[PDB]
């Protein structure tokens, strides 16, 4: 197995910080390396494995569809597509009744940004500082992190960034020339920073007032992650465009921009598209994923465990800890120093896999099926490495 | 079944022209609608089913990897990824030895454009008229079709288009300002237009002389479609970045940007990325797809049937036929009127699903495993419908 690791490391583009280990398989919220070591996976593929590694129903759906049909374009209707369509819209407010399936989060936002422009005839986009929307050039344009943007300038214009949760700043940025505002109900890559009810409320009201669209990015907070099916249910607001990805396919590269009918209706024929978007395999996976989510109301696990976990974290007697924040099982542990050293130690010394969300934040995105015994172990592990 | 169709038609964004039928399963180059009818699939997942619908090896690989692990990021090495990397670079010339995996063709080109700006420090992009690179804002900027860009402007600048196959045009276009040239060895969406040896040759020579990068988009021409493993093999040139997708994963959403190490090396850590890009499910399907292609040298079938198919089409006695062209099984039949009505007859009266490559061109992108008898049947259907 040493050869594969070296092959991946050597042949990789080199843009990634790869860890010295080879993960071979997973079940639930546990994963194993090539040497047999077992790990608690709070990385869960960056919040993709919400339903847990090896979710039977999803796996089964993927097997049966792979045998039946995998390649079929949007020009040729195929059963799983129609099913995914009504299956996804049925768990959303009736207003969001139109879907443009894609293959990733960045593509979903790319779709949002484009439909927004075709519909309004406006060009400007408003986003929040420390907001992450994707790496493709359109999505990168509304992505704040300067170092992620500067080397590839110029990108799509014009875009205006406003401090996250700053209601008055939002109010002043959005005008009649604004095509849309794009925000995350809880900023992920930006440190796990939950939106305030007033901020999102303001974002909703402002946009309708100026004729701008509201694009809510639930690519990371979606699929029960925050405690409810979607975090926008926490704020009582309903967007014009909702973008989803990650856990949407239960692992299969899947994403979608769901929007109001008048919005989708303004898009000219052949005005946008995608080869893979809406393929039968991804459609069969999403159907399965959504049905498991709803059948088990998996968001409840996150609502119950999220608080308990964060409470334990806030109990760790360590002066290096600034704050414990998040919603559901989307948690961030902000330290008063670099988080990287501790993450490396959680892995090597405690077989615990965690992510970052900015240099001083240890982020936890465990499969929602994770058990309380593993949560206590994570806490213990953290207390340990910080001592 | 009628429920699932109206549902798909009704809940879709509406940017696609959908055919009146519902495809349920496929095998080889045959597909079945919901009423039990069988079709010869000249659409092939839109050039994605090169290895045949239901290809045993790919299906098998997907089923087994789905049971093992599907979600795992680029920061955590995983066996199938390491394998995909070495298996892919192994079927390519030695200069293309670095891999940046993604989830679609457009993502592939976006990464190509980005790595190009990061490497040359330049900004200008040169593309060809009738060229197609993708729908995401970045790829859309180097895509020709005015009506595809028109309503989404302003996009990424600065971009210069030159007439396809115009050597002197391209030469005057590429300067010390150019980060890269992006071209398809054979324009697909642009109506199936093969490059000439002299043109691609100049693109390689000019780019090197001027220090700009050559991006060869083989997303549609790749994986044996034109008669050889990759279309560049016909021309004896090696680009700086090679973008793939469509058939690369036997059906599973997958694409990739393969580049020379100096180009990969210039990308700052975390300068680019993707959640799904390089996921184990796609990596395992990509290994299987390539092994199958290499074991059967599948491209020889296109190389053998392609010319034999194109001459059969040309020999049709219809004054409506203008020209027949293509490479291997990437074929386009241009008529002296609108194709759409004819494609409709092909479907309704002959159970033959085909595509367009512009309003007057019928395009064929059949699985490479298609039988000769099925191609003979196709020709008869075309002759019949044009009477
Ligand atoms: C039915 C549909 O949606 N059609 C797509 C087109 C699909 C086929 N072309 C893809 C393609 C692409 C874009 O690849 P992707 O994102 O569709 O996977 C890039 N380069 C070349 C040479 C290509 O042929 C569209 O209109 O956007
Ligand atoms: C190491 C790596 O590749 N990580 C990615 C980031 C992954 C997680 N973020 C995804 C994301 C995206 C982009 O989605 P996708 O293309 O990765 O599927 C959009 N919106 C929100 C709220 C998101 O959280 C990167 O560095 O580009």
């Amino acid at each position: 197995w040493r050869a594969l690791l070296e092959a991946e490391k050597t042949l990789d583009s080199g843009v990634y910080n790869k860890h010295d280990l080879l993960i071979v398989r997973g079940q639930g919220a546990r994963v194993w390396d090539a040497e047999g070591n077992e790990y608690i996976d709070c990385v869960g593929g960056y919040g993709v494995a919400n339903l847990g590694h090896g979710n039977p129903e999803v796996v089964e759906a993927v097997k049966r569809q792979a045998e039946t049909l995998m390649a079929m374009p949007q020009t040729l209707p195929t059963p799983m597509r129609g099913e995914f369509y009504r299956t996804l819209t049925a768990i959303l407010p009736p207003e969001l009744n139109r879907v443009f399936p894609v293959n990733s989060g960045t593509e979903a936002n790319e779709a949002a940004l484009k439909f927004a422009r075709a519909h309004t005839g406006r060009k400007k986009f408003v986003a929040a500082m420390r907001g992450f929307s994707g790496r493709t050039m359109g999505s990168l344009s509304v992505t704040w992190e300067p170092k992620y943007r500067e080397p590839f300038l110029p990108l799509v214009e014009p875009v205006e960034f406003i401090p996250y949760n700053d209601v008055e700043a939002l109010k002043r940025a959005v005008d009649e020339e604004t095509a849309a505002v794009i925000l995350e109900p809880v900023q992920g890559e930006g440190g796990v920073r939950p939106a305030t009810p007033e901020f999102l409320r303001a974002a909703r009201e402002i946009t309708q007032e100026k004729g701008a669209l509201l694009i809510l990015d639930e690519i990371q907070t979606g699929m029960g992650r925050t405690g409810k099916r979607f975090a926008f249910e926490h704020f009582g607001i309903v967007p014009d465009i909702l973008t989803l990805a990650k856990a949407l396919g239960g692992g299969v590269p899947l994403g979608v921009a769901v929007m109001r009918e008048e919005v989708a209706r303004s898009m000219p024929k052949g005005g946008h598209g995608t080869t893979f978007g809406g393929n039968p395999l991804a459609m069969a996976a999403g159907v399965a994923a959504i049905r498991y989510l709803e059948r088990t109301r998996l968001w409840e696990r996150a609502a119950e465990l999220g608080p308990w976990f964060m409470e334990k974290l806030r109990a760790i007697p360590s002066p290096k800890i600034r704050e414990v924040r998040g919603m559901g099982l989307m948690v961030g542990l902000e330290l008063k120093e670099k988080a990287a050293p501790y993450i490396a130690r959680l892995e090597k010394e405690h077989r615990v896999l965690a992510l970052q969300a900015g240099p001083t934040v240890i982020r936890f995105l465990p499969p929602l099926v994770i058990e309380k015994e593993d949560l206590e172990r994570v806490v213990e592990a953290v207390r340990a490495v910080l001592a």
